[PDB]
């Protein structure tokens, strides 16, 4: 019998200040739902564009392809996409694309925006762009590199990325209201993999349950256990992490191993190098997480109105780990 008042108070205060028009949360501990509540206009089935919350899901689609084909985390781009031969980008590894360590430019040069609904067209435009640094040498967050990662999975399966998501992840989990494409163009819900995901509280909770159980759902192996472990491992490695990236800024943690495959390693045990809190926050307030020490997975879904970073110091991106912090307090007496 936990007391969830402190969490409810924080979320209600965001609604009372008009930061969001609505929202919903679900917190699960040791496979029991401890707290589930919708605010404002929302239900569990309200569809929301969740931006970077989809990076976690997109990495899982690619992991399901890696499980089924000769595609591997250490494959170079040019093995699969021969139009990249002759370009320094051809030697980028799949794991580097998904860990923000590729050196591919973060977003198209202004005023262009990658809103492509087909990755083959997206990747042709990305091919023309100079890199910003040598692969593996720096961490820099962005969206273009994951377009390339997605296209490599498309080629390995002979099938486009959105249909792959439905075949390999959404259908087997019973996610019925989710999609990466078509891409909404209102701003900040693009490119496809990095920011395109539209989902619901009920859909994304099914995804997190799967991840929490090391890729199993019931009697099905949705991802191999090793694939889930690799997604959660240090994929930044020796890349230089600049001061003030999300983990340092939002959580105060100073490890360099801040990212896996499409997911942040928010809290890490130094002695083992294992991450015990993992997340994929979006700029507009969506915050999914797992805390292995708590035995918790949860998801807050919402979309900020106005700017993400407001004059009272609230931030729908950098403020989000208050949710996992408050749950950690609650579930440990």
């Amino acid at each position: 019998t936990y007391d969830f008042t402190p969490l409810d108070s924080i979320i209600s205060s965001w609604m009372d200040k008009g930061y969001y028009p609505g929202g919903a949360i679900c917190v699960v501990k040791n496979d029991s739902v401890l707290f589930e509540k919708a605010y404002g206009s929302f239900t569990g089935d309200t569809k929301v564009y969740v931006a970077s919350a989809g990076k976690w899901v997109a990495a899982a689609v690619i992991g399901a392809v890696v499980d089924r084909t000769d595609l591997s985390w250490d494959d170079p781009v040019e093995k699969w996409l021969p139009q990249f031969r002759g370009d320094a980008k051809g030697g980028i590894l799949l794991r580097q694309l998904l860990s923000h360590t590729s050196g591919v430019r973060p977003y198209l040069p202004a005023p262009r925006v990658d809103n492509y609904n087909h990755l083959d067209s997206a990747v042709t435009e990305i091919l023309s762009l100079d890199t910003v640094f040598t692969p593996g040498t720096r961490f820099e967050y962005g969206g273009l590199a994951m377009q390339i990662a997605g296209r490599m999975a498309e080629v390995a399966m002979g099938k486009e990325f959105e249909p792959l998501f439905q075949e390999l992840i959404a259908a087997p989990l019973g996610m019925t209201h989710s999609h990466f494409a078509p891409v909404n163009t209102d701003g900040g819900h693009a490119p496809m993999l990095g920011g395109g995901l539209c989902t619901t509280l009920n859909d994304y909770i099914r995804f997190l349950k799967m991840i929490y159980h090391n890729g199993r759902s019931g009697n099905r192996e949705i991802l191999k256990p090793e694939t889930v472990q690799t997604m959660q491992a240090d994929q930044v490695r020796n890349a230089v992490v600049a001061p003030g990236e999300y983990v340092e800024k939002a959580l105060g943690q100073h490890h360099t191993s801040i990212y896996g495959l499409g997911e942040w390693r928010e809290l890490v045990d130094e002695a083992t190098g294992e991450a015990y809190q993992i997340s994929s926050p979006g700029w507009a307030g969506a915050y999914p997480w797992i805390n292995k020490r708590d035995g918790v997975y949860g998801f807050f879904i919402a979309h900020v109105q106005g700017e993400a970073n407001k004059k009272d110091g609230f931030s729908s991106f950098y403020g989000s780990p208050v949710l996992s912090e408050t749950v950690t307090k609650i579930v440990n007496q």
